[PDB]
């Protein structure tokens, strides 16, 4: 069956045909910046195997107005071929009026043209404001996974790989850049100019990338030689040098590490305004959203800092994986992000060892854990087939887990070890596609008995869920029984390795497990035994017998003799087994008392976290009693530590990070003297003009305060508009959104639109704000299910936007009532809407929230008030 206008499809499958090999692709576009749109030309050298009638590639909203197949052997310069477009699989069928031949390469060759495109996709257009006030367009593309084939046609699969002779039409306004370094420009008649770019090494379509733009650079140059540059709004280039910085030491990390140089004698970071994801990875040309790489003393704060550190590190280990080494297909997508998220990890901890990012990893997987803990869960590798599913598969599973596992891997395995695994992989898949075993094998293989390691990774790839380890203590004998971990299954076995010290020996003893259900023995009787040690493994432990009881009189007497990722990975067990059932909320709860004598802010934050978690819980829901005597057992008890904090930017990382978590704490819970001082530096910095210089940690809270009076609030909004700090934009919005007044919020969301004052690309994080705060959690419900038509306009689903538009303003729900009103939505999205696998998951979700009430909710009321006594 087919289309477009009569005539039929050669070709049925969604995939493309093995048989034409595409090898190289030369490529001319002429964007036009006033025009707005671009007009194109490329000759793709093909090359047979199976002798065929008609040649299979994509194409989408590109109108081809020419279309011939050169010979090189056959036929002399040149043929004309008959242009087949089917929409629906986003293809287009070549004919020939003579079959072709086997082992002979041709040149299949058109010519095309679009309009600069819309969205956040493809070759599309993006504006700025100057120091001016000028508004500025620029092109730039964007085609990962499934987009290559809306900026020019081709094969649009990761595994046809080819090199890539880029040459680029321009304004002597504008400069050019692509992956590859620029060999010449001549002028041309009309004082036009025509930029050349190095030819690529192999690599697949989704990384091609061109960019036009009147942007300034930073550059530097790595010790083994390469150019790095950081470019942005010629107004901004101020904020690129710790993007430099970190870049240059960052790369000369990985080429080390890897024992692999960067092929390519350049790399360039540019900070695109208009972006939807946080950057993407385009081999030699990153782009970034300005708040993933740009970077201002002024207001670039604790975090911030880490962040963007995190994602230039996340972004420069793609060059290796995933650029270098492709996976085949979609479905060991994780192959790629897993890596490239745990790489993160590895290499920050490297170069910025007082970033502490390891500290922090570990919510990496706390948080993946949450999703993982549902049945409308999946297994980091799995099946894609509609660009839709292929989109879905960008998330926590494919990128925290998959980060995850392979951070357990190289526990049981270790780093000299593990690193030599990667070292192998990389080199032996330079420049072509692995698969998902492909990477077992590699790394299993760093006498004569053998690493069965395959079966261990192979149960944790393919399979749903997350192990729940139970451990019984009679003596010196504790029975082992793994379950498939459930937030209120059968048929799931998790060669889990396991880890446990005791109260004696600080020593790590070790050991496997396959079945489902073993036993080990203990080498003296002891008072507790502590199972995965610094959290390293992806599983939890329930303490069934005094087990539980034991640890935590452990963490009020002497803390200290427990590991402080023990501690925290602790915390995080206690109170999710409350979630399973499995414990009682008084136990959790208990624990949370050793926090007065916590200075592991790891620690201390995690624990203070749940607990502002339940706060909010009951203030959403009216519920005053609880959300009340939370707020006083709050205030009180931490005070000591609340009233330790300086409103500056002194202390390492998380001196500053636990200083802006206790003083939001302190002001989101309207403790008098804090909400006061904040409520002065606002005061003092709105009438100062802004030459006042709130420090950039207490930045937001003052922000956020200062909100409060429409006052505040309307300068913050005018303030916003002025700013060139990405960074302080982000808080002020924030601050926007703590507003107590509906329009002033909706207008907000109403912007987010319009998009022309608050860019689009926020339009999900900002609609996720409101949504939390009591106040908005209708407006935002109301919004989105009003507008879902409008919406879908402006994002895909699932584009990592409608995705969390959808579950950022449901998923926090827990009344039986909000559960049918989604439920129902959900339904109604159920013509192109219909289907994400969100809609579950923000049901299972919304599930898992009415009852660990109904289940915990007594529970807590009690638990509190015996405090108050
Ligand atoms: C896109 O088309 C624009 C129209 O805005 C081109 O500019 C016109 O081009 C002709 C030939 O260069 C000139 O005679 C006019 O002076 C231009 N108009 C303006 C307002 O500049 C522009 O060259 C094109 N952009 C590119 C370089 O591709
Ligand atoms: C297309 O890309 C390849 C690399 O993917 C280019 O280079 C060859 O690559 C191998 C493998 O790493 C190197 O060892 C060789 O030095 C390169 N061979 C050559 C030709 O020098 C290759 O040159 C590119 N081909 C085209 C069409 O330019
Ligand atoms: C191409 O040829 C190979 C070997 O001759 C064969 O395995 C394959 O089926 C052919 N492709 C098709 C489906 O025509
Ligand atoms: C982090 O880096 C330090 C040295 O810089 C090292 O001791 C530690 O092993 C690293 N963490 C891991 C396991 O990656
Ligand atoms: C636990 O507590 C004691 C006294 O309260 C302290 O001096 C001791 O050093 C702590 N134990 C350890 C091993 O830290
Ligand atoms: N690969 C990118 C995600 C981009 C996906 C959408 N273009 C990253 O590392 O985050
Ligand atoms: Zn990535």
């Amino acid at each position: 069956p087919v289309a477009t206008n009569g005539e039929r499809f050669p070709w049925q499958e969604l995939r493309l045909p093995s048989v034409v090999i595409p090898l190289h692709y030369d490529l001319f576009v002429h964007p036009n910046l006033t025009s707005l749109d671009f007009v194109a030309s490329e000759k793709i050298e093909v090359l047979v195997s199976n002798a065929t009638q008609f040649i299979i590639l994509h194409s989408k909203d590109l109108e081809i107005t020419n279309a011939t197949l050169q010979s090189e052997e056959y036929m002399k310069p040149g043929k004309e071929l008959k242009v087949l477009s089917y929409p629906a699989h986003e293809q287009i069928a070549l004919l020939v009026p003579e079959k072709l031949t086997p082992h002979l390469k041709y040149y299949v060759a058109m010519d095309f043209q679009a309009k600069l495109g819309d969205g956040f996709e493809g070759f599309y257009k993006s504006t700025y404001r100057t120091l001016g006030g000028e508004t500025r367009i620029l092109a730039v593309t964007d085609f990962e996974p499934t987009q290559a084939r809306m900026a020019f046609p081709c094969f649009d699969e990761p595994l046809f790989k080819a090199n890539f002779s880029i040459k680029i039409r321009r304004e002597s306004r504008h400069i050019a850049l692509s992956n590859m370094p620029k060999v010449k420009t001549i002028e041309l008649e009309g004082g036009l100019l025509e930029d050349h770019f190095e030819t690529t090494v192999k690599m697949s379509t989704y990384l091609v990338a061109y960019i036009v733009c009147d942007f300034h650079s930073l550059s530097g140059f790595t010790s083994s030689g390469v150019k790095v540059s950081i470019y942005a709004s010629p107004d901004k280039r101020n904020q690129t040098h710790y993007a430099l910085q970190a870049s240059l030491k960052l790369l000369d990390f990985y080429e080390k590490y890897f024992d692999i140089y960067y092929p390519l004698s350049k790399l360039d970071l540019i900070a695109i305004p208009d972006f939807a994801p946080g950057a993407m990875e385009n081999w030699g040309l990153i782009t970034y959203r300005e708040t993933s790489l740009l970077f201002d003393p002024k207001t670039s704060s604790a975090s911030d800092k880490l962040w963007v550190t995190r994602v230039i590190a996340h972004e420069l280990a793609h060059q290796w994986f995933g650029n270098l080494v492709t996976m085949e297909w979609w479905n060991d997508i994780w192959l790629k992000e897993g890596f490239a998220k745990y790489m993160e990890l590895i290499a920050v901890n490297a170069t910025y060892p007082e970033l502490q990012f390891d500290d922090y990893f570990l919510n990496v997987c706390f948080e993946v854990i949450t999703k993982d803990s549902l049945n409308s869960s999946r297994p980091i590798s799995k099946p894609a087939e509609t660009p839709t599913q292929i989109q879905e598969m960008f998330d926590e599973v494919s990128y925290n887990k998959g980060a995850c596992i392979l951070n357990m891997l190289k526990d049981f395995l270790g780093e000299e070890k593990f690193q030599k695994g990667i070292i192998q992989y990389l080199k032996k898949f330079s420049y072509r596609n692995a698969k998902n075993d492909d990477l077992w094998s590699s790394l299993s293989n760093s006498l004569g008995e053998n690493a069965e390691v395959k079966e261990m990774m192979t149960t944790w790839t393919l399979q749903k869920g997350i192990p729940l380890l139970v451990v019984k203590q009679d003596g010196c004998s504790l029975r082992l029984q793994q379950e498939r971990f459930l937030q209120g299954q059968e048929r799931y076995l998790w060669h889990i390795p396991l880890t446990y010290s005791t109260s004696s020996s600080n020593v790590i003893h070790r050991h496997i497990l396959k079945s489902k259900t073993d036993t080990l023995d203990l080498p003296e009787k002891t008072s507790w035994v502590k199972f995965n040690v610094d959290s390293n493994g992806y599983y939890i432990v329930h303490y069934e017998g005094h087990g539980w009881d034991q640890l935590i009189t452990q963490l009020n007497q002497n803390h200290t003799l427990l590991r402080p990722k023990d501690r925290v990975g602790l915390i995080h067990d206690v109170f999710q087994l409350v979630g399973a059932g499995r414990l009682t909320l008084d136990k959790a709860l208990d624990m949370t008392y050793y926090l007065q004598h916590e200075t592991s802010s790891p620690a201390l934050l995690e624990g203070l976290s749940y607990l502002e978690s339940f706060y909010h819980m009951m203030d959403r829901r009216n519920i005053s009693d609880i959300s009340e005597n939370l707020k006083r057992y709050l205030l009180q008890y931490f005070k000591p530590v609340i009233d330790r904090q300086s409103w500056s930017d002194k202390g390492s990382v998380w001196d500053r990070m636990l200083r802006s978590a206790l003083l939001k704490l302190a002001c989101d819970l309207n403790h008098a003297p804090c909400i006061q001082k904040a409520a002065e530096l606002f005061s003092q910095w709105m009438e100062s003009s802004g030459k006042l210089n709130i420090p950039t940690d207490v930045l937001k809270i003052v922000y956020s305060v200062g909100a409060q009076t429409t006052a505040g609030w309307n300068y913050l909004l005018e303030q916003y508009e002025l700013s060139m700090s990405s960074a302080e934009q982000n808080k002020i919005l924030y601050a926007l959104s703590t507003s107590k007044h509906q329009e002033k919020l909706l207008k907000l969301i109403e912007l987010g639109m319009e998009g022309k004052v608050i860019k689009t690309q926020n339009l999900a994080a900002l609609l996720h704000a409101i949504a939390r705060r009591p106040k908005g959690q209708q407006l935002a419900w109301d919004f989105v299910r009003e507008n879902w038509t409008h919406l879908l306009k402006k994002f895909d689903l699932g584009s990592y936007d409608i995705r969390m538009i959808i579950s950022g303003t449901t998923a926090h729900f827990s009344s039986k009532d909000k559960l049918q009103e989604v439920k129902l939505f959900f339904e109604s999205l159920e013509a192109q809407g219909s289907h994400l696998d969100i809609f579950q998951t923000v049901l299972e979700t919304i599930t898992k929230n009415i009852k660990w009430l109904e289940k915990n909710l007594p529970t807590l009321r009690t638990w509190l008030m015996v405090n108050t006594r």
